[PDB]
């Protein structure tokens, strides 16, 4: 079960002002994100973000979540997966609606104190293939 | 418990790097939609400020309610907020003193039927200050 209200598309998801909530309205706050604009005539398929995550313990399963959204929404849709220690730990997720923030998730099992993580693009195209990543989180 | 969190606040990439297929990466301010509480003059802003009749629950289960909130502007009175469910206080009042610092209110409640009555609570009636935004509410 999960009931998530982020107010995208001005959907209040049945939340209402209470008696003490006066003159409520929605605004655009801001959150920092890496932008992937994929310029012309470069190959944008492969590992697009990399990190050697330290502080792990062998045999534990860690959960990697990435908050990601397509932008612009024109031409080719991005397709993004997660990789850990060379192993694909998620299916390729196609990003479709512009500025709809979704979670890309995978789990991996550490073999030691660190793991080599990579976010992977499966679309080499520059026409479209535009998206943003605002958060990468690993929990265990 | 392990957590490695990168949200790029203050442009901290937290040891994430562009991969070979990550061309011309940069940070941007992406939008994130939020309810603004500007608390106008000569109204009482203490009490239940946002509420929802949450459906689809199964009686007896323990649900955890999260709310991402931040003071803004930071002048005059500081907000103070908590969570309430079925008329019961499930979180301690927390003073949001740091402007633009996003914090997560969290509380647990067990359902009493098909639905639950949830309310975010303000403990500051003042209009002088007492300004904040809520960008996300989540129950799971
Ligand atoms: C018409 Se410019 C072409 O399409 C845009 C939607 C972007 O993907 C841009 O990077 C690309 O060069
Ligand atoms: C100087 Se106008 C006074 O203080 C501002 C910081 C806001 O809290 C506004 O709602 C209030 O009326
Ligand atoms: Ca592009
Ligand atoms: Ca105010």
């Amino acid at each position: 079960f999960e009931d998530l209200t982020n107010f995208e598309r001005d959907n209040w998801n049945n939340w209402q002002a209470g008696p003490a909530g006066h003159d409520l309205y929605l605004v655009d706050a801001s959150t920092r994100a890496v932008e992937f604009i994929t310029r012309p005539n470069k190959n944008h398929a492969g590992e697009i973000l990399k990190k050697t995550l330290t502080g792990l313990t062998a045999g534990y399963e860690y959960t990697w979540t990435v908050k990601i959204a397509r932008i612009i929404g024109k031409y080719e849709a991005p397709k993004v997966s997660l990789r850990a220690d060379g192993k694909d730990i998620s299916a390729p997720l196609e990003l479709k609606q512009a500025n709809e923030w979704v979670t890309l998730s995978g789990k991996f099992k550490a073999t030691g104190s660190q793991a080599e993580l990579a976010v992977v693009s499966h679309v080499s195209a520059s026409m479209g293939n535009d998206f943003r990543i605002k958060e990468l989180k690993i929990k265990g």
